């Protein structure tokens, strides 16, 4: 537990987890269920909010920039895998914009 | 009267942007994408909001941003355009990821309270 990590749990994750666009990112991408047979050929580090939330709850992270990187990876995976015109890209952009807004007011010192 | 000068914006300019700019992978990002000179006739059909570190640097220098998050959004847009336009296997994608990680590392150390 640091001040920065607690801000990411209570302020950042809280904001994002309950968002109306959050639902495709709450659990790991299931390639079989989603019909995406190349997903893991293209994405080598899958990431999702459920994993991140769990990690925060279980005190997995030693620094806030670590947790921050998990959020970025999740969003980046989405942009790299999907087609430019897909709704999901649009949903990821919206969520990423809230992420950065909250992260701007995050405590400076670990 | 677009924006002002804050502590966070001074930090994004002198500490975050400076590091990224001088990075060995930064060269494709220092100026707007010239789709003609590069032979990418579909760029502007796919990327609706072009952004580059040259534009962000100028905006910082002319007090265009009102708050830090506005400048952060511009950084995010630059990185996202790259991921969205380019093929997953392209070198450019790897370069952007590297820069994006540094950006996040340095944003984590930005002053918490925005003061004019
Ligand atoms: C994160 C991501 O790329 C997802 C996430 C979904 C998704 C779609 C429905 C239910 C849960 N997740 C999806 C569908 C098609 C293509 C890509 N994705
Ligand atoms: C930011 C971006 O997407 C760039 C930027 C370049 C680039 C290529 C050569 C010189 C300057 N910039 C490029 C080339 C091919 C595909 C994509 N890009």
């Amino acid at each position: 537990v640091t001040n920065q990590l607690q801000y990411l749990h209570k302020v950042v994750m809280k904001a994002l987890w309950k968002h109306q666009f959050a639902w495709p990112f709450r659990q790991p991408v299931d390639a079989v269920k989603l019909g995406l047979p190349d997903y893991h050929k293209i994405i080598k580090q899958p990431m999702d909010m459920g994993t991140i939330k769990r990690r925060l709850e279980n005190n997995y992270y030693w620094a806030a920039s670590e947790c921050m990187q998990d959020f970025n990876t999740m969003f980046t995976n989405c942009y790299i895998y999907n087609k430019p015109t897909d709704d999901i890209v649009l949903m990821a952009q919206t969520l990423e914009k809230i992420f950065l807004q909250k992260v701007a007011s995050m405590p400076q010192e670990e």
